């Protein structure tokens, strides 16, 4: 075991470079986990892999706990690890080793009050698989008193939750004929459902500059076939929902938009959100401003551990981490070095701020 | 227009033979509709195609209405129309020209009290398409006071509604390896979800001889693929639900049965049921017994117009018609001549019995 | 930046719109230009998504196959339009 | 800093036939990222890196895809062999280096594009730019003009497909019908283009494949034909002609682009001429036989546009495609002088 | 020979576009009995000719159909196929 | 003649023309030499294009199965010709 | 009432090659329905019609599928030509007619099955019966025994597939390797079966197809082999041998069934012998070279089982497969006498 180092000595950029170097696509996080556990042990954590091989390092003492829930796995492939002009390139730099590195460093820097624990987790199998990491935590651990999810929100952004998701299927069957008028074929019928639904979504969210407060549709697949007697067509559509539009609402519109076809629907994700007024949000808004930032409340579009531990534990929860999420899963995924340390300072205060709330009780 | 004939003269077997002769797969019901409208006009109905080309014939007078909602379309193909040993073979004999023929004859035989209308409908596009017939009725007509759906229940059976339907998708992704132990591959994982879910359904409905009061699963599709790094698998499963097992209940079990995979779910049909104690049920139970039968309360498994006008109008509703529903969509679809006239006598009384309830008010 | 099925559906809308704009007010189909989306199929192999639309263009006398094809070709933004001529409209006095 | 030559072999060593450009694009972007470009692939898979700041943009549009065939990547006495050495990784590498070397005014940003699918009929790499980008103020197409050459234009392109069916019984074979169609098409083009000086002004059909097959009860035959068009003969006109020679079979046509040419006295031309001339060269203005993405972005954008790059275009698509390494250094410096002006 | 009878036989032989030979055969067989010189041409077109002279009247129809088969039957005066 | 397919087609055209020129002035088909292009196939591997033509000849006694090959051979300036002599003509005196 | 001959041409006129039995099955059931059977197709598509009442069941198991090839359906002086006239629509039609003609005791039900896929290796038509039905008290297999013949058994069947790959460079061709494998297999079987009297007791390999192809960089070759086994050589044993001769290639094997034979002195045999003899015939007990669904339902069910039907088995799968119409009438009456006893 390495000698104890200063939590202030190691920078997040330093830790991230080492962490981004080790390959860890989902299912193969073991060398990355071992390495990080060693690093955390050197920073004052008590670090060791749990039952599912998640990297877990703890600080503090007491009946109260702040969990920082990140993931150590990535999509496969190697983004050529390089640092050029104050920008770090590497797989997982944004999704989500950057936020994970920030968790480790800020957690070791943060001043804790008595009666407060701090558990930092580098979960496995979140990216390509069914999150064996987080599900193991739920099945084996008590619900902590606060959860910060390690996902890129930007250093000056704070994520309160995620948009709802709905998978739509429109299907239509029509008898064959020779006609070439409108709605003559099943494919035309399926295509026009897309247009009229696409039109509605634009109607609903007119003028809304907050993209996560819009309902945005997607035609993932359209197919058609015929047996000479009948023609059939199917349109598969994804709907990403703002908080003010429930699935069953959106599903009712789609259903009402279809006449000659039938619409079926799966709710992939119910919408989920920690309220703006909540203490944990107050802490992070305060933390960002305390370090010279103009904080933005936002929602994640894509799924994450927030989709699981949120509904499970029901505790106050936010997502925070440096990096531009648009760079997730990209061949040149990168993050500026400044944003890393800035987010580290902010999270340091936020952990202190949350621990202060919890200790006041 | 043909000369008025006696409603007693024409038998249901006579009408059905003529009706089963004319080809009418969904979308091509026009010659069948024209013919039936003529026949109904001869039987005392005022018969004429409506907006969607549905065959509609009315009797009686007043502010109250009993609708007999059947369909005139079938699946394509010709079952060689023949009568052998008191059995009528033909496409739609059971699904559902038999019940439709019974509707026409019994409706013209039935004694109506004052203030009661009787509308018999041979709807179109129910079988292969999205029920343009019934949807047109809903959009253009007032909700009637009672509805009988023309589907095969057997002459001595009465259908109170239908089972709920749930479409399940289990998906799993696992990293490739060389191992051959249990749960080594995604396909094995998908297959074992099927087994454990199939096992549960059997556990839930143990000893239940009422099949429609059981939860019965179906593996419609199982597929798998690999990119050399990861293996994926998908199992598509249908779940037919008894009334005492809601979708979200069954969806919760499936979700709980899956660990390494994720289950998504679409509710195809919410379960629906007219209660056993209701007046319309009392009428039909009475009608069957009045003509020497031991009535069976049952539910339809497959979808029908009952799935639409039921939730729409919300009026008391049953499904009744001669024929064995297991013969639906079969190359030798057939019905015994005795069952036709027996069901005709029963429905005649049932219409009178319902009209009596309605008139008493 | 979005899907192949969306791009193919985008092409159909453009063509459908154009033909409809051309054909306004005309009572007889023979003197109208009407498209027919006979098939629209998308697929995904994990690497590239692909979409193929099969369309029949019915032509009135006032619109030559050469012109229609030229129009169809110009409507495609990122896709690839492939065309085959049967015959132009023909009538006898 | 890296020379164009060290950049070229690295790119040439990474196979990128049309459809398989991803690893090449991926690698090229990090080479652009290491060099200081803000660089990632775009929505279509194009390799994109952009320089400078502001609302004014010069685009260096090259292509990273190549035709198939394995040309052994090697250096033989200052001569680099490899698929793409001329067409067109050479010009593309030149874009990456000269694009960084040059110094720009404020408000002027430079963008390097390694487009996908230029070699094939889709040209969807360029088409994605037309769909998703604002028109730049000028464009340089990355094709081999020669270190002392300036290409002002390329011929248009239409691909033709003839298919014919004949019963496998009694009464011309599918092959004979297909061949005679080719004979008709070849003759029509030859009689049209008779006595014309340069390839640019001629219409030339190309029989890339003819294959007859026996279905079982039918005889089948297909002919894959590329057609290269001069300004005088539009794709539309050429298809009408092709249609009129079909007879017993059917002709399926897919338009790439009409011919395109940059007017000889353009300021952007003068800039390159000077860059050539001032660097001790004797420039010859060229119009090429093949086609280019210039033929698409030209009529689309309308900005001043030329094609420039190291390499002899006659070596395009050849089994031993190669370029002298000396040509690379000059072309980079010349493009730079050109870029500045 | 009646038209409805020939058609009743004609519609009983499936001939989707590209698979016409059986129907073409049968038809050539029938036209001869009516006075034609019948023979499938180099393309497979059923061709029946009668008479001779400088002039010619061609009755040009088609034997192929779109796929999807309508069960062949006559009901209430109407032929389905 | 820049592709393999173009050369095979050209060999066929020139062979067909030669036979027709020879067979001119001849009364009956069984006295003419008749060429039949049974097949024509082409391929490419990126480096080389290849093509192959299957041409049948029906020979009258006035043209030998040896003079036929030699003529075909001389027409192949760039290509190569191989030949299968199934049978020469026979004619009872 | 309809004779077997009028029934046969109708069935023979409806093509039913393996995989395409539905219209034939569909039509046959209405013929069974018109004749008074409770008749519909089952879960696998078998044509099923059943007679009588009770817990005791005789099954007339025939098959409605045929091998491909169009045999013109015609009658030439009392001789019916057509694919399936012998194998095995003749016996199946005989089952339908004799099955209705006979009179049964109470508690005894008769069932006629026109199974699918008997001709091919799947035999899934019969396999569905094994999976979804209770074992009958006796079975008659619908294969051509001849009007005065009684088939007691058939050889087993194993299909073999040899595949070999060779690089298209330098050093035996794929074809040569595949051919030599066949040579080894053919020799092993011939040396095993040397001097054996009848086909039933010999092991005989069948080279149904050998095809070599050029992948591009590899030479490829595949050999489709059917293997017919005597009782002495099990499918298991025969596969082990086949495996041991693979050498450079691989052998893929699919078991149909082992050989099967009905013991000569069975009461069910006596019943048919009598039916033959009493109807003025000179019965010859036969054991056939090919295989049957008897080989599956036999070992599965274990009930008394024989094969009977009009037709000469040598005409099986031939371009002019045919049966004398006279043979049909006798076979129907003989089967009836047999059925009763
Ligand atoms: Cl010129
Ligand atoms: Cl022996």
């Amino acid at each position: 075991m390495l000698e104890s180092i200063s939590p202030m000595s190691m920078t997040t950029a330093d830790l991230l470079r080492g962490l981004v170097s080790i390959p860890s696509p989902s299912g193969a996080e073991a060398p990355a986990v071992e390495w990080l556990c060693q690093q955390m042990a050197a920073l004052g954590y008590q670090a060791e892999p749990d039952g599912a091989g998640n990297a877990v390092g703890t600080r503090g003492e007491g009946p109260r706990e702040i969990m920082l829930l990140g993931h150590i796995d990535t999509v496969p492939g190697e983004v050529p690890v390089q640092v050029v002009d104050g920008v770090l390139y590497g797989r997982g730099a944004v999704d989500a080793k950057g936020p994970l590195a920030t968790f480790v460093v800020a957690g070791a820097r943060a001043k804790l009050p008595p009666g407060v624990r701090l558990t930092v987790v580098g979960a496995v199998e979140e990216e390509v698989m069914s999150s064996r990491g987080a599900r193991h935590l739920i099945a084996t651990r008590e619900a902590p008193d606060a959860v910060v999810i390690g996902e890129p929100s930007g250093w000056d952004g704070v994520v309160l939750g995620y948009r709802g998701s709905v998978a739509l299927e429109y299907r239509v069957t029509v008898p064959m004929s020779h006609s070439a008028g409108p709605e003559a074929t099943a494919a035309e019928l399926a295509a026009d459902f897309w247009y009229r639904l696409r039109t509605w979504c634009a109607e609903w969210s007119v003028g809304i500059d907050h993209a996560f407060h819009r309902v945005e549709p997607k035609l993932n697949a359209l197919n058609s076939s015929s047996d000479g007697l009948y023609g059939e067509a199917v349109a598969r559509i994804g709907l990403r929902l703002p908080p003010a539009l429930s699935p069953e609402e959106a599903i009712a519109v789609a259903t009402s938009l279809a006449s000659e076809g039938e619409v079926t629907a799966t709710v992939n994700a119910p919408a989920f959100q920690t309220d703006k007024r909540q203490p944990i949000v107050a802490a992070f808004l305060a933390a960002v401003r305390a370090h010279g930032g103009t904080p933005r409340l936002k929602l994640k579009t894509g799924t994450s551990d927030m989709n699981l531990v949120g509904p499970a534990w029901g505790c106050p929860i936010v997502a925070y981490g440096p990096g531009d999420s648009r760079l997730d899963h990209t061949p040149e995924e990168h993050v500026p070095l400044a944003d890393l340390e800035r987010a580290t300072a902010i999270l340091t205060t936020a952990i202190e701020r949350v621990a202060a709330q919890i200790h006041s009780g």
